[PDB]
DNA sequence: CCGGTCGACCGG
DNA sequence: CCGGTCGACCGG
C-alpha cells in the first residue's frame, strides 16, 4: 500500500469535513482530492489511468494490440474495458465513469498496483455490512493469479469513511484501513443474493493471514467452492420446500 | 389502476421538461408525487407517509401485536409494514421515514383497494440491461400469502419507467412507459439470482396480455419461481464449482 | 439472448 | 452471527 504510508495523515483531513446534505459519494472526492496532493505521480481515477495509458501508446491501435498493453492477465481481466470500447477509443472519445468500475482509485508505482476502493458509511444508525466485491469476480482474479503466477503484482484495499448527518450538511466522524490479502479468507462472508458480494466493515476486518499471496488465492478458491455448494443447497431449503404446497 | 386513467396528464407534464443537474433522476420520481398529489390527493401516499397516518388515526393503539392489527391483511403487511421495534417506538414524536427497502414509491388506495406504484427512471443516452423490478423471492411470499389468506382483489403492483437525458446544465425527460405486472404472463418474467435475486424488465417491452384469474396468476408464478431455483441451483454448480474444482487439490 | 457489478442499507 | 432489498447499470 502507498496510501498506508500516510494513512494518518488521511484520517487527519477527513475528520471533520463536511458535504452538501450513493449518498455520502461526495466524501470519495475528497479523498481523491487528497491523494491527488500527496500521490500525484500515482493516483489514477480508474479510467483515468487507461486513458493515460492509450494516449502514451499512439502507434498501437485496435483493441487486439491495445489489451497487449497491459502486460497482465490478471490486470487485463480487472482493470481493462470492453472489446467494442477498446477499439473504439481515441484523443476524441475517451474512457469516463463506468458504474461497474473494479476500483474507486488506482495507485501504481513501479509497475506495482493498488487498487483502492472507498467504502461510505452512516454512523447514525447500524446497517449491515456493505458490498465488498464480487466473490465471483474475486474468485476469477485468484483463479488467473495462479495460472500467470502474478503474486506480487496488486493488492485490493478499501478505506471506510463515516459520516454523520449535522444540519443541512454530512460530517466525517471516523476513518479506516484494511487490506483484503492480509485477512484470513476462509472467513469472507459471501452474501450470495446481494450480488455474490463479499461483505465486511472495513473497522472490523482481521488482518493476521501470514502466508504466501499463492496460499491466499489457493485459500479463497476452497472457501468459494464450498460456499458456492452449500448456498446450492440451501436455495432448496428456503426457495423450493416452503412453497411446493402451492404446485 | 388509478393512474392508468390519467396517464396521459402525467405524460403530459413530464415529457420535455428540464431540472438542473446534481438516483440523478430522483427528480422526475418527485414530480410525479407531487403531482399526484395535487390531482388525486386523497388517494396519494408516499409508502411512509401512509403508516404514519395509519398509526396516526388510531392514538389508543400503542405497542406492535395491536398496531400490527390495524393492517386488516396479513399480505399488506408483510409489504407495507416496517417491523418489531420500528412498529413499537413508533410516536407522533419518532414518525416513520422513508427506507430504501420500502416495496413502494408511491401508495394510492381507495374503496380499500392498494395501488402499489414503483417507478423507474433510465438514462437513455445508453443502451443498458434490464433494471431491478421486484424481488422475485419477495413476490413469492406475497403470493403464498394471497392464497393461504384468500387476498385476490386487494392490491396492484404497477411500473413507470421515465426516460431522460443530460442536456447541458439539465436533464429532460424525452419519453414514458407505463406497465402493470399482474398483467404480465408470470412464467415470462425473468429472474437474475445474483443481482438480489430481482425479476427483471423494462417496463417499455413489458407484456400486458396474462388474461386468467388473480389466483391463476399466483399460483402460476410460485410454480415459475421454483422452477428456476431449482435450475439456479444446478447453474451455480456449473459455474461456481466445476471450473474452479482444478485449484482445491 | 443471457446475466454479472457497483453502491449501501437493519431486522432477527 | 446471518442475509435479503432497493437502485440502475451493457458486454460476452
Ligand atoms: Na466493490
Ligand atoms: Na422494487
Amino acid at each position: 500500500s502507498f496510501i498506508k504510508p500516510i494513512y494518518q495523515d488521511i484520517n487527519s483531513i477527513l475528520i471533520g469535513q463536511k458535504v452538501k446534505r450513493a449518498a455520502g459519494e461526495p466524501f470519495e472526492k475528497l479523498v481523491y482530492k487528497f491523494l491527488k496532493e500527496n500521490l500525484s505521480d500515482l493516483t489514477f481515477k480508474q479510467y483515468e489511468y487507461l486513458n493515460d495509458l492509450f494516449m502514451k501508446n499512439p502507434a498501437i491501435i485496435g483493441h487486439e494490440a491495445r489489451y497487449k498493453l497491459f502486460n497482465s492477465p490478471t490486470l487485463l481481466f480487472l482493470l481493462s474495458r470492453g472489446k467494442a470500447a477498446t477499439e473504439n477509443w481515441s484523443i476524441e472519445n475517451l474512457f469516463e465513469e463506468k458504474q461497474n468500475d473494479t476500483a474507486d482509485i488506482l495507485l501504481v508505482k513501479d509497475q506495482f498496483y493498488e487498487l483502492l476502493d472507498v467504502k461510505t458509511r452512516n454512523i447514525s444508525k447500524s446497517a449491515q455490512a456493505p458490498n465488498i466485491i464480487s466473490a465471483y469476480k474475486l474468485a476469477q482474479t485468484c483463479a488467473k493469479m495462479i495460472d500467470n503466477k502474478e503474486f506480487d503484482l496488486f493488492d485490493i484495499n478499501y478505506l471506510e469513511v463515516d459520516w454523520e448527518l449535522n444540519g443541512e450538511d454530512l460530517v466525517c466522524v471516523s476513518t479506516s484501513f484494511a487490506e483484503l490479502f492480509k485477512s484470513e479468507p476462509s472467513e469472507l462472508y459471501i452474501n450470495w443474493a446481494a450480488a455474490m458480494q463479499i461483505q465486511f466493515h472495513v473497522r472490523d476486518l482481521d488482518q493476521g493471514f501470514n502466508g504466501t499471496r499463492e496460499e491466499w488465492a489457493k485459500s479463497y478458491l476452497k472457501h468459494f467452492v464450498t460456499q458456492a455448494e452449500q448456498r446450492a443447497i440451501s436455495m432448496i431449503d428456503k426457495f423450493v420446500k416452503p412453497f411446493k404446497k402451492y404446485i
